[PDB]
C-alpha cells in the first residue's frame, strides 16, 4: 500500500502540476472556485486525470477510498494555505469520478465492501433532508471537559457515558460546539431498459451528504460514485448484512 | 461575540432611546401597552428598528438567538422597573418580526441550527391546545427542599431522582409552585404557487407557546420568525436529527 | 390566603347562619336532608348565597378548591355531629354550583390548572361504571401493619412497596379494608350552537365519583363546575400535558 | 360478627335440624344425595330456609359470603363423618340460592364488592371449559419439599420463587399433586324487555367452577347469585377496578 | 398403586405368555416384527388383551399412563435382549388401544388430566412436520462436559445455563448427541353427526410423535388414545390451563 | 468412521488418481479449471466417480457431509500447492452432485439433520442478494488484539463480549480484516405433478452461499443436494425446530 503522509504529497503534486492539452492546470482553476462569491464546497477529481498522472495512487482510491479521499482533502487544504493564502476555508470535499469500470446495481456485492465503486442506475426513493452530525462535541456536565467524536451517517450515534478525564456519568451532545451537515437518503435500482425477459431489478439504499444532498429526485437516471458499506440487518444478531452506498459523487444523465 | 451583561445594557437603551420619523418613542409606548385593561403579554420588536439603532445586537440576535432574546426580555423587564415603576408584571415575551432575509421550508437545514431564521410557508396542521411546564419545581417529599428546573418545549422533560440538599429518593413534581403555560404545535410547508413543475413540497413541525398560541389555523398562509431546533429521532440511537421551528413570532399574510 | 383551620369555621357559620329571604336556614335543611330515608351523600352549595355571606371564602375556593372543598366537608361533619348528633355518617361531598364566570371548553387553558371552574357545554362521550379505590389500604403480608393511602381518580395508583413499620417487601392490596365508589369517565365539548363559520369544536375529558356518578349519556348538554387537573401524556417524558376536569358539580339544560 | 368456629355449629345444627311444613329435614336429605350413584357435588342452600332457621347468620353470609360459604362446606363435612360415616368425600360446594333482594345488573356496584348478590339477566357469552388449579403444589426440585397454595379463579396465579424450607430457586408447579377443577367464563347482561326507551343494556363477566361449568349457553336468562369481586385493568397501574362475578349458585327461568 | 420395577416383569411377562384363542402368543408375533425387513417401531397393545391378562395392570395404566407406558417399552427391550438376542434395536413405542370406556371431545375435562382417554372424533387441523428435541445433549463449550435433558412435546425447552460440573456459563445444544423424532400437530373436534339441534362442537388441539406422525390428514374421522396433558396460557400468569392430548395411538374409521 | 488426517489423504489421492472410461483424471482437469482467465470457485464431484473409487469414503460424505466436505477442500488446497504450483488460491468448494438416492421435499424429515441428501423440487420463493460474515474478525479496542470466529449462514452471529488476551469489554467487528461472502435465500417445494389427488405440497427453506448464489428464479425446477440442518423456533423456547437446506449442489432441469 501507499504512505498516509506520502499519498496527501503525491495529491498536492497532481492538483497543482496536473495540465489538459493545452497546458493549464485544472486543479488550480478547480481550487481557484472554492474562492469566488457563490463558491464550491468540494473539487471534482477526474480518475482519468489522476490515473495518466500517477496511476498507481489512482489505484489506490479504489482500493483504499477512505484513506484515499482523506489524504486528497488535506492535500486541497495545503494548496490552499500554502498557494492562496488562505487558512480558514471549511472542510472542502474531494469527489472522484469517471472511474474505469462502472457496474450496475445487480452486479454490486460481497467483492465491493469498504472499496470505491461507480454505478449506474435509476433514483426511485429520496428521502426528506436531515441534519446529520459530522462531528460531535461532548461536553461534561461536571468538570465541563469537551471531547471530540466524530460520526458516520451509516453508522449509530457513537456516545461516551464516561468523561475521559474526571470520570463523571453527567455529560451532554452540546450542539452549538458540534457540527452538522444536510444528510439525504434516496434508492437506487437497475434501469428496466438494461434488464428483463423476466427479470427482477435489484436495488440499493445510498446515502447523500452536504453540499451533494438534494441533487436528485425520483424518476432520474445517475452516474454515482461511492464506497459501498456494510452494517448488520435491524435485530443485530444475524452474520448477515444490509448494504449503503456513502455516495462520493453524482451527476446526472440526459435521457 | 456581545456580553450578556452588556447585551441588556443595549437593550434597555433601544427601547427607550429609539424614535420614528416623527421622534415618538415607539418601544415606550409598546412597553405602555403591557398595562392597559386587556394588556398583551409581549413586545414585537421591528428587526430593521434595531438594526439601524445598533446593527452590531441586530446581527448578535440572528446568531444567538437564544441570549439575545433572553437579554431584550431582561431590558424590558429594567424599564417597568425604572420608567413605569413596576415590579410585579410576568414574564413579557420579545418578538422579533421582519429578518433581513426570508427563507422558504424548502431552505432550510443544518446551517441554521441554534439561529434565528425567518420562513414563508402554510399552515398544515395544527395541534390541540396542551399545558406545558416552562418551569418546574421540584419538592422532596421528604425534607421539604424545593429545586428549580427550567424546561424547553422541543425537550423531553428534565427530572431529577435525587435530593440536592439530603439526598432523599423520594421526590415529586409540585404543581402549584411550577409554572405553566399554553403549547401548540403547528407543521407549516412551502406554498405551492412558489414550487412545481414536478416538485415535492417540504415541511417543517413548529412549537408555539403562551400568548402566540391559536394564532393560526389550516390553510392560513404565515410568515414567521423562529429559532431552529434539532433533536434526535424517536430510536435515540442514529446520529441523524429532526428539526422543530420554536416560533418567535407570528402573523398572517391576505392572500 | 386564609388559614385551613380558619377556613373551616368560617364554613361551619356560613351553613347554619345564611338565610335566604324569608330566613330559613337553607343549608340546615339541606344538611336535614342528609338524615331521610332516601339520603343524600352530598350538599349542593350556591355559590352566590356564600359570597353574599363572606366572600373573601367564597373566592378562596375558587382560587383553591382543594382545600376549600375539603374544608366545607369537614365543616359538614361539625354541623352534624354537633347540631344532629350524628357522629356515624359518611364522606359527604361539598358540591359548588352556579360560579360568577361561566367559560366554554375552547376557552380552558393552562390558566386555569388546580383552579374551580365552571363549564358550560355538551356530552359526547360516557364512559362504563367502574369501582375507584378512594382510599386503598395496604396490610404487610409479614408483620401484619396497615398503611393508609388516600388516592387520585385522574393520578396512577401509588403503591408502597415497603413496610413502614418491619421493612418487608410482602405487601398487599386488602380490598376489605380499602374504600370503593364508583367512577365514570365521559367527554364534554363546545355546543356547535355557540360556535363555527368553520370553526373546530374543542373538547374535554373529564371524570365522576360517587354519587354524581351515572347523572348524565351522550346528547344532554350540561354545566358542570370542577377542577382542571392535569397529567403528562402517555410516554411520560414530554412536558407537554394532558387536561381532565375532575367534575364537583354537574347539571343538566334543558335544551 | 358471628366467630368462625362458632359460624359452623351453626351451620351443622342448621343443616340437620331445619325441617319443612310436614317435619322432613331438608338438608338430611340433601346430604344424602351427596351418597347416591351419580352423586351430587354441592347441596343447594334456600337462603330463607336460614333465615327462618338463624336470621343473624343468614344475613351474615350476604355480609361476609366467603366465611360464610367456607363455614357452611366445613358444616357439611361434619354431618357427613359424625352422622354418615363418610369422611373420604370431596370437596362439597354450598350453593345459597333465593336471597331477600334480586338486583339488575345495571344496579352492580362499588357497594356490592365482596358481598353476596343475587342477579337476573341474559347471558350474552360464554368461554370454553378450561382446567383451573384450585389449589397449587409447588415442589422443589433440589430438597423435595411441597408446599401448598390455594387460588383464586378470578385472581392471577400465586407462584413461589424460594423453597420456604431449604432456601433453593429452583421449584416447579407439579400437576399430579396439585388439584384441578373445570372453569368458565361467561358473560350476562341486563334483559332488554326491563330497560329502554332509548336507554344502553349494562353487562357483567362472571366465572362459574367445578360442578356448576357449562350449566348454561348464549339466549338463556338467568337468576344467579354470587359474589361480586374486583381486580385491577390490565396496566395495573389506575386505580380503576374491573368487576367479576365469581357465580356460587345458578339457575335457568323459562321464558 | 404398582411398583415401576415390579410393573415392568407383568409386562414381560404379559407380552411373551399372553394367547389368543388359539394359543398363538399374538405379542411374540408382534415383538417379532420389530425385526422384518421394513420393521415398526411400535408395539400396539390392546388393553382388553391386557385386562383379561392381568386386569390389576391394565387399570394402572389408564390411571397413570406415564410410568405404564414406560414400564411396558422397558419390558419389550427384555423380551428383545432376552428371547430374540437383540439389544442395539431403537426406542420401541408402546401403544395401547382399545379403551374400555370411549368419550367425546365435549366431555374431556379436568378430570382426564394425566390419564390415558380414548377419544372419538374428526380431523379438523394438521401441522407441518417439524423436528422435536426428544433428548437434548448439551455441551460445556468450556471444559467439554456432557448433559442429558430430556424433553416434552407438550412443554417448553429445558436449557441449561450453568455447567453441572465445573460451572461455567459457556454451553450450547449438541445437535449430534442429541436426538430428534418428528413431531406433528393436529386439531381434533366432535363430529357433527353425535350433535347439534342448535349446538356447539368444542375441540381440542393434540400432538403426534415419531412413528405415528403423518398418520391421518383433515376430514379424516378417527380413534385416538392418550395423555391428556395442561399447560399455562400464553400470559403465563392466570391459574387457567390449556389443554393438549399427547397421543399414544390412533386409528382411521372408515366413514 | 474415518480419520480427518486420513480422509484427506484418501480424497487427493481420488481427485489425482481417479480416470474415466478414456483414462483422462477427470479432477486434474476440473482443478486446472480453477486457474483460467474466468476461473470456477469450486470443484463439482460426481458421487459415482468417488463410490466408485473409494465407496468407504463415499459413504463418509453422505453420513458426515461437515468433515467429508471440508477434507475435500483441504485436499483440493494440497494438489493445487503440490501439483500446480499455486499456494495463494482463495476458499475453494467442493460441491457433491449426483446422490444414489433422491428424494421429495414431502421425504425430508428428522432423520435426515445433519446428513448430505438429494432432493429434486421447484422454486417458490428466492431471497435478495445479502453479504454474509464467513470469517468475522474481532479486534479489542483497547490492547488491539484479533480474535477470529468462523460463522454459519442458518446460525446467528457468534460475537464475543470479552477478550481473550486482555480481558476488556470494548471490542469491535472489524470489517476489513472479516470475510464476507455473498448469501441468498430460496424456498422450494414439492412439484405439483408428482403429487395431488387432493395433496398438500410441503416446503422448505434453503440457503445458498459465494458461488452458488443467484443460479435460479422462482418458477425453475432443480434438483438439489445438501445438508439438512435444525434450528430452534422464533421464541427459542419450545423443543420445536425449523429445517433449513444448507446447499452443497444446485443445477437446473430443462422442464
Ligand atoms: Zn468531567
Ligand atoms: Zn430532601
Ligand atoms: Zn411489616
Ligand atoms: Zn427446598
Ligand atoms: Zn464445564
Ligand atoms: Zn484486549
Amino acid at each position: 500500500s501507499v504512505d498516509r503522509e506520502e499519498m496527501i504529497e503525491r495529491f498536492a503534486n497532481f492538483l497543482r502540476e496536473y495540465t489538459d492539452e493545452d497546458g493549464n492546470p485544472v486543479y488550480r482553476g478547480k481550487i481557484t472556485d472554492l474562492l469566488t462569491i457563490t463558491p464550491k464546497r468540494s473539487v471534482a477529481i477526474d480518475w482519468m486525470h489522476l490515473n495518466s498522472f500517477d496511476s498507481e495512487l489512482a489505484h489506490e482510491v479504489i482500493e483504499n477510498p477512505e484513506e484515499g479521499i482523506s489524504a486528497a482533502e488535506d492535500a486541497i487544504q495545503i494548496v490552499l494555505r500554502e498557494d492562496f493564502q488562505r487558512e480558514d476555508v471549511g472542510k472542502i470535499h474531494a469527489r472522484f469520478y469517471n472511474l474505469p469500470e462502472t457496474l450496475m446495481v445487480k452486479d454490486i456485492g460481497a467483492e465491493h465492501i469498504n472499496k470505491l465503486i461507480q454505478v449506474e442506475g435509476i433514483v426511485t426513493r429520496v428521502g426528506e433532508i436531515k441534519p446529520f452530525v459530522s462531528v460531535a462535541v461532548f461536553v461534561c456536565k461536571d468538570c465541563g471537559h469537551e471531547m471530540i467524536v466524530p460520526q458516520k451517517p451509516y453508522e449509530s450515534l457513537e456516545k461516551v457515558k464516561k468523561c475521559e478525564q474526571c470520570g463523571s456519568k453527567n455529560i451532554e451532545l452540546d450542539v452549538n460546539k458540534s457540527s452538522f451537515v444536510n444528510f439525504q437518503s434516496f434508492r437506487i435500482q437497475d434501469r428496466p431498459e438494461t434488464l428483463k425477459g423476466g427479470e427482477m431489478p435489484r436495488f440499493i439504499d445510498g446515502i447523500l451528504l452536504d453540499d451533494i444532498v438534494d441533487v436528485a429526485l425520483p424518476g432520474d437516471r445517475v452516474i454515482v460514485t461511492g464506497i459501498l458499506r456494510v452494517v448488520l440487518e435491524k435485530r443485530e444478531k444475524t452474520p448477515i448484512f444490509r448494504k449503503i452506498l456513502e455516495v462520493n459523487h453524482i451527476e446526472p444523465v440526459s435521457k
